[PDB]
């Protein structure tokens, strides 16, 4: 009685939200993944009224064996396709941070592959799903029959075999790829920011310093950070007109640090602090804006943020489903008490709601991070 309501709520939110996303993308490099996610999320929730009616009828499937096989199959392919599309979107956001449109062709290929690979991994569910009176309650259930692939003493090896494969490909491998993407990109972004943090932190140190040696020490660390940010090539590729302007901006800053460094060496603390404060002028403020703009700093921070929200929304939504399926896999295999077997069984339909929550949450995360979808939806509003 509780679960059917949630299944209905996610059905409306899922098809209206992801329906609005497809309307927009059909009215960039990572835009293949967006439209694939919209159509995977859309097929994922589309047969839920069948399972909402099934759960309401105290687990009694009235729609026959073909709708039991087809409904489960469409859900299971959407299940993998949307995970693989989230992982492909997280990998495309990773490349937009490291590398500098051939990706428009490549993304289409990647999406095509994961769409076939998903429709093939979901094939065992299309095969073993069947309807019959399981555990004799007089109501027919839509269950996965492992008896058509093994004897009584072997149904576990199939249940575990397919179950472990489902979690490995549907959770462990994509989360391992999305975490690797985060760890590499976060490192790269935290390289540019480290040099700019060092510059600002040490300027505060010069302002409050009490002697020339303290001012000299902070200037030395600022000078090494300025040259460190000059060596890191921005997202532009020899001695081109635009390339010289980047290095000249840094040369002004390094020169001003050297000017204060020579005053510090002569023991002129007040004059060195005043010389250091030249970096705060409007002239040097636009040099900072030009150089931080040339590096694509705020634009790469937004890109890293996109990865984190994908990784986390996914880890939070799918962990309960994958933890309880893996725990139940072991409860039946290495036998656990019926107190714990029956717990995992009854908490499992709640795990499918929190996992479904990912599908209808996505249209809002696109609306958050992409102001082009915000402007495409607000024009139609
Ligand atoms: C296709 C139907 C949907 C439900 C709408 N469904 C999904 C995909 C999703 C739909 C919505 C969110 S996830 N996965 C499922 C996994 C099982 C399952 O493994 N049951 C185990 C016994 C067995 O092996 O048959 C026992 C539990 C206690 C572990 C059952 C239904 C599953
Ligand atoms: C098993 C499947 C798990 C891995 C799934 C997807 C990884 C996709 C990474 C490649 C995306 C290509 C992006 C691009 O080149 O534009
Ligand atoms: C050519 C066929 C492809 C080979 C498949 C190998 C990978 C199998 C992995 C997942 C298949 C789905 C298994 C689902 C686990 C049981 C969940 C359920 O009760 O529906």
């Amino acid at each position: 009685a509780l679960i059917p309501a949630i299944y209905m709520l996610v059905f409306l939110l899922g098809t209206t939200g992801n329906g609005l996303v497809l309307w927009t993308v059909f009215r960039r490099s990572a835009d293949i993944f967006i439209a694939s996610l919209a159509v995977a999320d859309l097929t994922f929730v589309v047969t839920l009224p069948l399972w909402a009616v099934y759960t309401y009828r105290d687990y009694d499937w009235p729609f026959g064996t073909f709708f039991c096989k087809l409904s489960s199959y469409l859900i299971f392919v959407a299940m993998y396709a949307s995970v693989f599309c989230l992982t492909g979107l997280s990998f495309d956001r990773y490349l937009a941070i490291v590398r500098p449109l051939r990706l428009r062709v490549s993304g289409a290929v990647a999406t095509a592959v994961l769409w076939v690979l998903a429709a093939l991994l979901a094939m065992p569910v299309m095969v073993l799903r069947t309807t019959g009176d399981l555990e004799n309650t007089n109501k027919v259930q839509c269950y996965m029959d492992y008896s058509m692939v093994a004897t009584v003493s072997s149904e576990w090896a199939w249940e575990v075999g397919l179950g472990v494969s489902s979690t490995m490909v549907g959770f462990v491998v994509p989360l391992t790829i999305m975490l690797t993407c985060y760890f590499f990109a976060a490192q790269t972004i935290a390289d540019l920011e480290d040099n700019w943090e060092t510059l600002n932190d040490n300027l505060k140190v010069i302002e409050k310093a009490d002697n020339a040696a303290q001012v000299k020490d902070a200037l030395t660390k600022m000078r090494a950070a300025a040259l460190d940010a000059q060596k890191a090539t921005p997202p532009k590729l020899p001695d081109s007109p635009e390339m010289k302007d980047f290095r000249h901006g840094f040369d002004i800053l390094v020169g001003q640090i050297d000017d204060a460094l020579k005053l510090a060496n002569e023991g002129k603390v007040k004059e060195a602090q005043a010389a250091a404060e030249q970096l705060k002028t409007t002239r040097n403020a636009y040099i900072q804006k030009y150089l931080e703009r040339i590096e694509g700093l705020r634009k790469r921070r937004r890109l890293l943020s996109i990865i984190v929200v994908l990784v986390v929304t996914f880890a939070l939504c799918w962990m309960p489903y994958h933890l309880v399926k893996t725990l139940y896999m072991l409860g039946s295999l290495l036998h656990w008490p019926c107190d714990f077997d029956l717990f995992l069984m009854n908490i499992f339909p709640y795990c499918t709601c929190i996992a479904y929550v990912n599908s209808c949450l996505n249209p809002f995360l696109y609306a958050f991070f992409d102001p082009r979808f915000r402007q495409a939806c607000t024009s139609m509003l």
